[PDB]
């Protein structure tokens, strides 16, 4: 139970080892302006995504960070967001936990 793959297609995305406690916890439950609730797990690093558009600071859940939508690079499923432009760390990923599948390396 140590790597996270895309739930829809199996693309390798991240590792348990790369979980990042932002503000004291790797899990953040949040809502967007359309009222969709996401349970976000923060990772310092990820792979197999495709980051879309240019970063935006609008409604950022994490102070001082701008976001870009992160899709699965294989299937296009929306897996979370890349955050940049902040400090300690400058960048990280916030991935939607129920859109990933955890399993053996
Ligand atoms: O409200 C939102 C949607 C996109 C990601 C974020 O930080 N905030
Ligand atoms: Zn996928």
């Amino acid at each position: 139970a140590s790597i996270f793959r895309c739930r829809q297609c199996g693309q390798t995305i991240s590792r348990r080892d790369w979980l990042l406690p932002m503000g004291g916890d790797h899990e953040h439950v949040v809502f967007n302006p359309a009222g969709m609730i996401f349970r976000v797990w923060c990772f310092s690093l990820a792979q197999g995504l495709r980051l879309i558009g240019a970063p935006s600071g609008e409604f950022s859940w994490f102070k001082g960070y701008d976001w870009t939508i992160a899709l699965c690079g294989q299937c296009g499923s929306h897996l979370g967001w890349h955050y940049e432009g902040g400090s300690q760390p400058q960048t990280f990923f916030g991935l939607i936990k129920d859109r990933l599948a955890e399993g053996p390396a």
